[PDB]
């Protein structure tokens, strides 16, 4: 009923949308992994009379439900999608997207890691993102590679028209007391990567984590703190 939707409020297989700003929504879904249930976020950005999707809804059936929710709530076609790293909460569902006619994109690093992992593989490579601090435009957003953090390939997304920073899994929510799934993370580089984000997007008004509740710029420093404390 208007609050940001939480893990216990979303059955696995359902998807919710949350309006962030004019023309900007997050999508929220839940999935089971290794016997626990987690929420995860993605982004939707209006692109004229089309939509740009950032990240799948973590699985094929969730992603079909995402497309149905978008049609219900927004009614514009998703024409392109970007996955912000290689894990299943970002690329699981790419096959559903592709079969629905959505053009799917990721960095070459993400595509290689997804392939090697046995995850679904976005179709098109996003060049110009291989060095930390790189940025490229993609429709109504900027894609930024901050350096290794949650994963070596993680990208962040900025919506300049709305000052919305989507951190993906490189950014944690404020209630987080752990660094999440660190299997593929670089804990030593993560704080430096966050500092690059902070320097590059000082006017961000909303920061959206990969999992959990949006907030303001404090999520960035909070993430650096949680990661340093995990590493310690
Ligand atoms: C023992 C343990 O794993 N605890 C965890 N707590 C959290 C809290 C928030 C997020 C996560 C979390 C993240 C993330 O951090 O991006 N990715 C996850 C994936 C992908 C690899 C598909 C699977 C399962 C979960 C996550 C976790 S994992
Ligand atoms: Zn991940
Ligand atoms: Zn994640």
């Amino acid at each position: 009923s208007g609050e940001y939707p939480t893990v216990n409020e979303i059955p696995v297989g359902e998807v919710r949308l949350y309006q962030i700003a004019d023309g900007v929504w997050s999508h929220i879904a839940t999935q089971s992994f290794d016997g626990a249930v987690y929420p995860s976020n993605g982004l939707i950005v209006r692109d004229g009379d089309e939509l740009l999707l950032i990240d799948t809804a973590w699985g094929a059936k969730n992603t079909a439900a995402l497309l149905a929710e978008i049609e219900k709530q927004i009614g514009l076609p998703v024409t392109r999608a970007v996955s912000t790293h290689f894990h299943d909460d970002r690329v699981g569902g790419v096959d559903v997207l592709r079969a629905a006619g959505v053009a799917t994109y990721a960095s070459p690093s993400t595509r290689r890691l997804a392939e090697a992992e046995g995850n679904e593989i976005p179709t098109h490579s996003l060049e110009g993102l291989s060095s930390s601090g790189d940025a490229v435009r993609f429709g109504p957003v900027e894609l930024f590679y901050p350096g290794a953090a949650h994963s070596t390939d993680n990208l962040v997304v900025y919506v300049p028209s709305a000052n919305v920073l989507y951190g993906g899994c490189a950014v944690h929510e404020l209630s987080s007391t752990s660094a999440g799934n660190v299997a593929d993370a670089d804990l030593a580089e993560w704080p430096t990567s966050v500092e690059r984000i902070q320097k590059h997007y000082p006017e961000a008004e909303v920061v959206i984590p990969g999992h959990g509740l949006p907030g303001g710029l404090d999520l960035l420093q909070h993430t650096a703190n949680v990661v340093k404390a995990h590493k310690n």
